[PDB]
């Protein structure tokens, strides 16, 4: 029959960053966590299984001696691993994890499907940790056409297609065009927009389109999408002046936070107006003792910003919640093209916009020892400082290992370093990142 | 006929790394500077033609699909150009770069050969930077076989060595061992000291061991030598126990300053007990005026040791002198074995010998989700801190990527931002410098 209504500590919902953290650290601390999982394709979360983690995993496969399908079994061996690691240690340290989608009945309870019975679990603290789910544009025959994928359907595929669309035109959508591109498709990306990588400094954007253009892909904006539609196996992307066709197409044009399943008109929860759960400063709802973490509240999708989050509400619960959303210091990122591309803080156009007294230096890669020692003369750095405070304001370090190198700048920009220290740093060498010396002497 | 004495604001004896600096820095502000550089081979300097950059050009090109002929034709083209690449840049500022050996005839007066004539030149400030050579041991044999080659000729070969012997255990031989086994040699170490790499935390030691191990190298320790001879074209090293066979020998122990050819007794320039050009802490010798930077004055043996000696003379010939060896900040080191081992700061060794209140934490790379993505779970993160005063005492970064990573460490420890930081930063994901997270989570 059914079993009386399960009382916890903590409850998560979801196997994401910021919750497998909160929920194994309060676990180990000896109180008693749940935490509730709907796909077992899914412990450790997006970054483990279907982010981070199998897209670089692919990219540096592509770089050696195998095949396709071993490319694929490689990720999936790596994937399965931290699958099992993620569960396993999750569970060691005492948390009870349940494999059912959960939803909730009332502000603190949830019901679960287990076996044939329900099973209600509640606490005094709620984590909604549910991570998003990939955008579908309304283009009439996207979401019935075959070999249409989304950025998870896309690492799966039955065989090398030997031309492959990508629909977008982000980090993701780049990455996986590059990745095809080594693995032998021939690679055309349409973006809506009329500016490549609008974000990005321009002069790094423009290397970038030349890069990506001389390895083979073709990179189109400014297209406008009226119908997707099949001939046989292949997909066509009907657009204002040209039919593409292609073996496979992918779509990537966002993510957002994957609240329907929730049933939150069965509680007080606020949703903003987009459809994220809103949160205060301590990524607390508006129910006392319910909060919302990663993804799912709306803030910047990247796993070291869901980690962060624990930060937050690990202060709010078990500190004096003196460390907060607002708090939060500087946050780079990474798109892993050939080479990487990562970038912290303001660009020129982001320092110009605000007034603000700043100036800038730009090296190329190609004027890099190291750059000749690599037999790789692609990217460059360029650093963004106001001449007055002499704090950095930004810097874009576009070559290889730089998603390793911007943290050097990070720790100088949350710490209130002047730049001008760069200037006197002793940098290993032959290093790219000695060229830190040169690129702060403004 | 000859000429009369040439007269200068600076004459710099050496195309190394700190004398062409200070050299351009000043022709550039509008003074009058020779150079003299006694070999056209080595315009740049050492790190250029034969040191850094030429020894990690081939460790690159080792990994590529390239026969022996074509990485040694590939690192002859990337030191070319970087060998005209620096005479241009240093002459385009206005310096006069004179191609001879130069030795004094008084404090400041040189005297070169020109042509059919000797040349003097004479200036107020004479700065010495004329590096190191190669330490030969007092091997009955080693210096009259052939097959035996310093670190110089050991780029040069000409076919690959079916086996190659290293006689000596610093980075440079080690950096060699991983060379010419990539390539292909059969390598034996053979090191007189008991323990192998004792400057390294132990277990980075271990590690470094066993990947070499596994890679094929054979690493020998407690080896004394008592002669070496040839037999043919191959080379015999004649030890306690055995005799060693190899088709090639690189002796690399040490290198010590080069002060021979200058002719010192002709100053009153005083020399340390052990042969350097003694300095106080502006690089200056006991000549007022006369200084001596980089490798020459027995300080660090590395490329940004001779760049930070520009800083400390620049500090005093234009500035106020503020900047002396005395106020140096931490200098890390990378040796490039595969991967890559960096340090910097105080060995957990270091930290028990000053009684300091220290502890460590250890993170081997095959516990870090990066290391899964690269397919290549060999290293360690070792970190050594302060728990009184929360100061980074020093940490060991053994890794792909290391001698980028290791530099953000020197940050935090040149800027006295607390260890603790470093679980609070916001990392790029995925990638190894993340995991300082929990590295310095003690
Ligand atoms: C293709 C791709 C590439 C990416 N690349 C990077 C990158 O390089 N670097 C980076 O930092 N970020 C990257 N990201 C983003 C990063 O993966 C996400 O920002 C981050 O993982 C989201 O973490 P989260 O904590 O919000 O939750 P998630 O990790 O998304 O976890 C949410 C969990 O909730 C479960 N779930 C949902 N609803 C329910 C329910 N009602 N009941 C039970 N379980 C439920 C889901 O099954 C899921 O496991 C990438 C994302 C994608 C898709
Ligand atoms: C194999 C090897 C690998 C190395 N690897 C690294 C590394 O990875 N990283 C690192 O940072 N360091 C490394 N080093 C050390 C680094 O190369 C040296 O520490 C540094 O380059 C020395 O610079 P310097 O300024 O002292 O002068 P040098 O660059 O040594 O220049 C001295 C110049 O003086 C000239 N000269 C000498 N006497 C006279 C004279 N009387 N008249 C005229 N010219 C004269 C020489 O021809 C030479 O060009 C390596 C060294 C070697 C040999």
């Amino acid at each position: 029959g059914p079993g009386s209504m399960l009382t916890y500590d903590l409850i998560v919902i979801g196997f994401g960053k910021a919750g497998k953290t909160l929920a194994g650290k309060l676990a180990s601390a000896g109180k008693k966590v749940a935490l509730v999982e709907r796909s077992k394709a899914m412990y450790g979360g997006t970054c483990i299984n279907i982010g981070c983690i199998p897209t670089k995993t692919l990219l540096v496969a592509a770089e050696k001696d195998l095949s396709f399908e071993e490319v694929i079994a490689t990720k999936n061996t790596i994937t399965g691993r931290l699958n099992g690691k993620n569960y396993t240690t999750v569970a060691g340290t005492g948390v009870d994890i349940f494999d059912a989608e959960a939803h909730f009945l009332s502000n603190k309870v949830i019901e679960i499907q287990a076996g044939d019975e329900k099973q209600e679990l509640t606490a005094e603290t709620i984590v909604i940790n549910t991570g998003a789910v990939s955008n579908v544009l309304p283009i009439p025959g996207l979401a019935t056409s075959k070999n249409v994928f989304d950025s998870t359907g896309i690492q799966s595929l039955d065989k090398l297609p030997e031309k492959l669309g990508v629909l977008g035109g982000g980090n993701i959508g780049l990455e996986f065009a590059g990745l095809y591109n080594k693995l032998g498709s021939k690679v055309t990306v349409l973006d809506t927009l009329d500016t490549f990588l609008p974000r990005a400094e321009p002069s790094i954007a423009a290397l970038a389109k030349q890069y990506l253009e001389e390895d083979g892909i073709e990179l189109l904006q400014n297209i406008h999408t009226t119908e997707i539609k099949n001939d046989g196996d292949q997909v066509l992307v009907v657009t204002e002046d040209e039919t593409y066709r292609f073996d496979a197409l992918l779509y990537a044009t966002g993510r957002k936070p994957n609240v329907e399943p929730l049933q939150l008109e069965n509680t007080d929860i606020e949703l903003t107006e987009r459809g994220a759960i809103k949160v205060d400063k301590h990524c607390q709802t508006n129910v006392p003792g319910v909060f919302a973490v990663g993804d799912v509240n709306g803030g910047l999708q990247f796993t070291y910003i869901s980690l962060d989050d624990f930060r937050v509400v690990y202060s709010y619960l078990a500190g004096d919640g003196s460390y907060t959303l607002e708090d939060r210091l500087n946050v780079p990122n990474t798109m892993f093209i050939t080479p990487a591309l990562s970038q912290v803080g303001l660009t020129e156009s982001q320092a110009a916009d605000l007034k603000l007294p700043y100036a800038v230096k730009e090296i190329p890669v190609a004027a890099m020892p190291r750059g000749h020692v690599n037999g790789d003369l692609r990217g460059a750095f360029k650093a963004v400082v106001n001449t007055e405070t002499k704090e950095i304001l930004g810097a874009s370090i576009f070559s290889e290992g730089s998603q390793e190198i911007i943290n050097i700048i990070t720790v100088a920009m949350d710490n209130k370093i002047p730049y001008t220290y760069f200037t006197k740093q002793i940098f290993t060498h032959p290093t790219l990142a000695e060229n830190l010396n040169d690129l702060f002497a403004i």
